[PDB]
């Protein structure tokens, strides 16, 4: 049939756009998705042996301080009262985390009060002067001191960035706070929780409107010419890779990827907490997720659990792209593609959005906020009142 | 104590050198090995749950037509009568392999005699003229025809090389024979078998002589200065990476790596043969190894088996290097390092050998042949009669 709007990609950005067009302007929307499932990287699914919901592209924790977004998402799902907390494994011991009075007292072997901890860190971090810092390693030492740096930062950084911290620029550290309280709540956003029926149901609700069609297993580039010949005045919101859209004509944007190993174990509980960071070099993974703990309210089985080991890697051409590397070279490459994108927008009615469309890491709430904004300020005016898509 | 000779690396090249020096010249040899085990990539070990011997760095099949090598290795191990055969999985069917009368009859649906098969291939391969071939894909079609190419070569090549076959040079295909008989013995060497007590015992026997010390978990670069200060007239045979030896001063040599996934299944037999190639794009691995079938003479358990999925990847800086990529750029980089190596040989008594030391893929028998030759023609003359190490 006929379409008023094409959305490429069914992640949170894509589905926010598609939903808002359908329900707020009455528009016919086609969502083209190349994967065999919707939801982009927020997709979740039960592990078969155990029934436990697993986040297939990495652990997804929802948090936001944006009231508008919080009100928007709650139309599609309820949230549990989950609060994220993380522990760290170093030299055979499990530490409270992030760095705070708990970790400090554990690591140094006795209670440090807020004033005493402040004094300790100050003294140890004085080894290097921050403005003299030549690189990441030195800057981190100049902020938290060498003992804490070498125990909980050095090797974890090396694993996560796949680069020796001495070869990372000092530039990539703004602050490196130690909490001078025992508060170990990981995020400090106003709103936080996990979707009660899980992420996939949430995303399916966003696509529920009759005026939205979702075509899975479909690559936009395989179908666009005849789809747009069908509906020439239909604008496009594209949330796939930016460099691919222009046939890599400016070069490939660099990304980091993640490898996961899912394992079902014959115990009811492997580590007693959702996420354990592994700070030492003697194991190759950065973190282990245990998914039963994301939803304690669920009646999961008692004799099995599923865990997931996470590993960091530079992305090869065909790896899933997760984090932009963002070298100067990358930023110059990006610069060229957004010029192309602005010209494609003006000439072909194609908007570029989302994590892949803009070469940006985006949290779920930031992707949603981004899409709501594109809708309100660029796309809806066009669809409703013929306004230009040129900014 | 004192040493007459340093060998860096305890793979087949290294241990051949160390053994020949110890037993044929009476020399004190120290082998420095950075891994926690000896044997280099030929190392094997029993999987714990099943007891089954697994080749930890890929399936290792011994074959040679070199009588000297065959006589040499049999001093350290007995061989079984194993003959390697490979099958290929395409579109839900298992095919005899390599391409021959069996595969051809299966694939085309009826018996083709030697003359008829010859005629078939000739006709189909005539689609493209070999000298007109613009790339790998076209050259392969010009040799075996499009139907066979698209079924058993196209996607397997894409997976193994991590490159679209249209973007590989025609240059990388010499011949692509179809066997016009039913003979499916994989290798055509005079001698073939598997070590009766397994690869690790074999390698341990090579290092058995009292005059050989093996230090595990030791990086040559961490220890060389004081080791050589200890024994200044001791020559060195280095079989680690060539580019690393000279601090990557000419750039990094490019390699391909392999990823493996070991799995123990609750069946006595998963695929009924040691190696199954997967020629289709719908699975990411290239091959599955089932190790019980490498040693049918062993009394392995009946209710479990261990398999290994193999995947191809370009090597990152810290991946295990398995196959040289060998671009023109790589060959120019290599060229510079062998000039450096020749100067290091003349000035510091350091020989460069083996797979890593020469940027070469070497089969086991070719590594051994190589080391025997370095011994006889370069190193033994030096150790015995003070001859120069300069060639
Ligand atoms: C490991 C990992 C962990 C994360 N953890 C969190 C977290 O804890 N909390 C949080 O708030 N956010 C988290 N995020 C970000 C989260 O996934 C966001 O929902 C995501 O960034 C949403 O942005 P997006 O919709 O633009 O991208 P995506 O979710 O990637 O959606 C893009 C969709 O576009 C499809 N597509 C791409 N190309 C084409 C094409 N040619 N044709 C058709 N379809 C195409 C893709 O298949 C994909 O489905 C995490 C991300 C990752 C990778
Ligand atoms: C998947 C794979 C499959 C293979 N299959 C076969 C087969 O089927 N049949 C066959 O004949 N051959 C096969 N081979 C080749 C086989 O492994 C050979 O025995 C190997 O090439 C022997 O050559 P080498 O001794 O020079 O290298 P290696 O076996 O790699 O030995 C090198 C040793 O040097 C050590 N080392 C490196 N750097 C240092 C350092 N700075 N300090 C101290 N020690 C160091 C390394 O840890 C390593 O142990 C295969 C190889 C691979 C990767
Ligand atoms: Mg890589």
């Amino acid at each position: 049939g006929n379409f008023d709007l094409f959305v490429v990609g069914s992640g949170f950005f894509g589905l926010t756009i598609a939903e808002r067009a359908a329900t707020q302007l009455g528009k016919r929307v086609l969502v083209i998705e190349r994967r065999p499932h919707i939801g982009g990287n927020a997709y979740s699914e039960p592990e078969p042996e155990t029934g436990i919901e697993v986040h297939k592209y990495g652990a997804h924790l929802f948090h936001t301080s944006n009231k508008r977004v919080w009100d928007y998402v709650r139309q599609f799902t309820d949230f549990t009262g989950y609060q994220h907390r993380v522990f760290a494994m170093h030299n055979g011991q499990a530490y409270q985390f992030p760095m705070g009075l708990g970790l400090v007292s554990q690591f140094f072997g006795r209670y440090f009060s807020p004033d005493e901890a402040r004094a300790l860190i100050a003294e140890q971090a004085s080894e290097i002067d921050t403005k003299d810092a030549k690189n990441f390693e030195e800057k981190a030492i100049s902020l938290v001191g060498r003992p804490l740096y070498e125990a909980f930062i050095k090797h974890y950084t090396a694993k996560q960035w796949q680069t020796d911290p001495k070869d990372l620029p000092a530039s990539n550290i703004t602050r490196l706070p130690v909490r001078y309280t025992f508060d170990n709540r990981y995020f400090n956003d106003t709103y936080e929780g996990l979707p009660v029926e899980g992420y996939t149901k949430w995303l399916e609700n966003m696509a529920a409107d009759e005026r939205i069609e979702v075509r899975l297993d479909t690559d936009w580039f395989d179908v666009r010419d005849d789809l747009r010949a069908a509906n020439p005045d239909a604008p496009v919101v594209y949330t796939g890779p930016l460099d691919r859209y222009f046939d890599y004509a400016e070069g490939r944007l660099g990304w980091r990827t993640l490898d996961f190993e899912l394992e079902v174990l014959e115990t009811g509980d492997f580590q007693g907490t959702p996420v354990m960071n592994y700070n030492d070099l003697d194991v190759p993974y950065t973190r282990i997720h245990e998914f039963r703990h994301f939803h304690p309210e669920r009646t999961y089985p008692t004799d099995k659990t599923v865990i997931m080991r996470e590993y960091s890697r530079f992305a090869d051409n065909d790896d899933e792209p997760y984090y932009p590397i963002n070298t100067e070279a990358d930023r110059a490459v990006l610069a060229a593609y957004r010029a192309r994108a602005k010209a494609e927008t003006a000439s072909a009615k194609v908007l570029f959005g989302g994590r892949l469309g803009t070469y940006q890491y985006l949290d779920m709430h930031m992707a949603i906020a981004s899409a709501l904004s594109m809708f309100d300020n660029v796309l809806a005016p066009h669809l409703s009142e013929g306004a230009s898509l040129v900014t």
